């Protein structure tokens, strides 16, 4: 049921089969992030011929439906897919007694507390890991990573959301 | 017995021989994971002409047969293969007294405890390596790596599955 | 509310669909910042056919509308988008007790204190992290990062602007 | 007499001279491992026109014979060779008092104990190197690397096989 | 009002839209610095058809005006822009108690004292940072970086010029 | 006197001038070892049109003459050269008190003790460098590197052969 | 006053506009130093059609005029420029108490003592930096770097020439 | 007067203007060392159409003369140059109290003792640098690097030759 939704600053990548002039307007060498479609602060992106596409708050399939229908005015029965070349809009903050603290992007793949620990290089040996602070939507909560690995208990793990702060205090 | 099954977030790579417009819509320079077909949360990926293809829970051979049969409506006798450009959906967590703790992808190649330990940069000197905790499907066991390398004992080794947690405690 | 506005020294990337002679005058291999359009000190960049375009103080959508309308004199119904290949004009300075002190670009994505700290390799152990100095428009405040990660407090966090200095003193 | 045999998960690379549409269906830039033919768990790979090719347990020349004959139905007198782009199926495990322990792939080139030491960064100074444990096919054996280099004696060296574990105990 | 002016040794990059034989005479792969126009010691560069172009002391727009007018003899209504591929002519020297001392190029983007600190890896902890020496045009001056970050005072910061030496003495 | 002879596992690179379909069947981007012709355990490599070519025990000039003569049946006066893209078959083992111990390939260029020591990152400070053990064809000698660098003595230096072990003991 | 003059071993890069067969005989991917024209010990380089060109002791503008005039016999009004892909012929030696001692190329850009010191990773803490030895044309001087960075003194700085040795002694 | 002469194992690079089928038989992407002409132990290389070219003992211009004349039988007035893509045949050995000891290739650029020190990372502080051993053609000699930099005396520096050993003893 986990569904990512595009936010401002994301870079989207639109594939139009049989139309490399649309899929790769700047050639095949540059990465999709360096050639993709920037989402503007008002939530729209420009796509050729169809104009502005409202994409903030929408899923990839919903954007796909939107773009495919409007491109049919200019392209015969267009075959289009949409994904994100750069997840720049949404992010969680993992700080404290993890090896490599910092921001972690919210993407189409779910980011749980456990998932976030690893991308942060893992806990340090002075981590108060039975006592981790999760701040979600102005609420606070205490999390125990010790029981997640010693007892395999998933009832302490949580899914991370845009803006969440995960703080591992020193001991 | 072991077979990988596609999950949401995986990036698939579809090769259609004699059809570079299908195999490489964005050109041939970018990597297959930067141009491949994302698997959506509903378990489908979009493919041109044939539309949405349900790939979650299916094997690569099954997806290939599915895509090949439906693509035959648009291409005469299509020659298709499918593999995975990015294993993003399923994963096991290796933590504790290994030199490189963290997240390890579940792929088409089997991943055993011995594979995961070796892939984690090896054990540390302070690893309780006769007493490793494996959490699988909400049920913990005790695993002894010592006997696996000193006594040739495979009967403590295990194949790892999605969601599994392998914890190597200190001593 | 937040919107980036182009400044002198920025390198812009203009995509004109169906016109690779405009999108990639130097070919498709070099990066967009190594081939993009420099913004001159008078606030203009040169664009072919239409000449000098005033871009400083304008948003990307406004520059796009400007270029599209003037390019229509030379191209029938031109499909144009503009983004930034290099954010060279505006910047905030993060110094003091962070692991990576220095210069951080102001871009189309908002940069908050929490973003800048996380982007600076994190605080150090000797950071006076309840007493961080923010200089904005010639007026200093006191900022407490401690409460932001221990108490969920966003009311001390701030969005950073061009010229801002964030100083994290020792303790 | 040493002969490698393909296993599941290997990635094979098929060269068909005069037919780049077969040799490089995804272009010339991506590596052969990222464009090659995956061996499925049932031991088969897909090859265009001829269908499924049973390759597990077979040598490269035997696969070459198989593919060449069947491609003759679709290609005039095909000139085909086959090699492995990725040795993913078979592996030996070298752990203990070697500098860089871990898995080493079994390939078409013989891997002896001495060959395996080097890819593992060599022995450490605390290696009980006169007393190395080799586990092969459920048998154990003691190996002396000291005599291999001090006395040049090859009667302690051994050829490593899929699944073998080579453990160098601390002293 | 800050304006860079080309000096000898700079490498310039001239873009002539619709004329890749002029923009990329050595192809699209090599960087603009490795294919650009060297400014000779007498202040001139060679450009095809028009001959020698006096560029030292001139701004980019002024060089653009010069080249565009003369190319009109050989190219219909040429659309030309000019930027610098390599800033090799002008430089400031930052030495002393900065982490990474050395030369910093003078470019089209203003380089202030504060800007120069960061590219030098920041100050060291033994920097006499309230007592920094700036040598500009044979004059000396004392600069306090402490007040720039503690009090946000820009009245100590300075713009750096070609040949300037910024020395941060040990304490 | 010294000449390399091809062994099983070597990857050969065959250049046929005016025939890029033969020289580069997989394109021109991939390296020659990633596209070259593998030498099989029976000592043959496959080459198009002419079939299997016996290359083990033969020199590059001999393989060239062999391939050229047989290729003349299919190509008028073929211009062919052969070299080695990967030296995988033959090798000497350098271990003990060198900064980089391990495996060193036997190639078309002679490899002497002095070459191998220098290629191994140099001796260590605790090397018994007047008493180095060379094992060649099942017969050990004593070698003094000290005299080679202090006394100009080449009469202790040796050319290394496949299977040779060079052991530098501690002191 | 300063002008570089070509020496033996330099690699020159000749651009002939509208003639990629001359500019890039080996294609456009390889670097200009890997494809450029070597200067032979007799002081000449070979150039197509016109044969050997004497380039040693001549400036780039002089070589350009020479090549352009002689190439006009084979090409109508040739547009030619020449620069240096590799500065291999002339060099100054920086040794002693600098963090990166060694060899520094003499190029078209002037190299002063202050340039060479900054390019050498900076002085060390034990450098006798008021007493640096410059050997030029067989005549040593004493140079004080201290006054150059503390007192704004350029009258101790020097331009370095081929063969010069700059020695920074300890203290 | 310093002249390099080709030896066995060198890789030569032959440029034939207007004939990319000769200059780049394997395409433009691979380096000249990976596509060049190997010199065989008998001193010859193969070049298309003309056959074997005796190159050992010859200079580049002499090889150029040889190849150019014989290619005229097959190519109208061929424009040919020759350089070395890989200096593999001749080498000097620098060991002892230099930072990075090892082999240094003898090339077309003269390698003096001073030149060899730098490529070796410079001397260590325990170098008996007033007492360096040079072994040249079975003769020994003592060299003082101290006087080369302290007194600028070139009468101790020497040109290094193939096979020379330069040993810097510990003190």
């Amino acid at each position: 049921n986990y569904q990512y939704r595009v936010g401002p600053g994301d870079v989207l990548n639109v594939t139009v089969w049989d139309h490399p002039e649309l899929t790769t307007p700047a050639g095949q060498y540059r990465s999709s992030s360096d050639t993709g479609n920037w989402v503007q602060p008002d939530g729209t992106m420009f796509y050729p011929y169809i104009g502005k596409v409202h994409v903030v708050g929408k899923t990839l399939a919903e954007i796909r439906s939107d773009i495919t229908g409007r491109l049919a005015t200019y392209i015969a029965d267009p075959q289009v897919d949409v994904n994100i070349a750069a997840f720049r809009s949404q992010k969680a903050y993992i700080s404290g007694q993890v090896n490599k603290s910092g921001q972690q992007a919210i993407t189409n793949v779910p980011l749980t507390i456990l998932d976030a620990i690893n991308a942060a290089g893992g806990l340090t040996d002075t981590a108060d890991w039975r006592n981790v602070v999760l701040t979600h939507n102005g609420r606070e909560e205490r999390i125990s990573l010790q029981a997640l690995m010693q007892n395999g208990d998933l009832n302490q793990n949580r899914l991370l959301y845009p803006g969440d702060i995960l703080y591992v205090p020193r001991n």
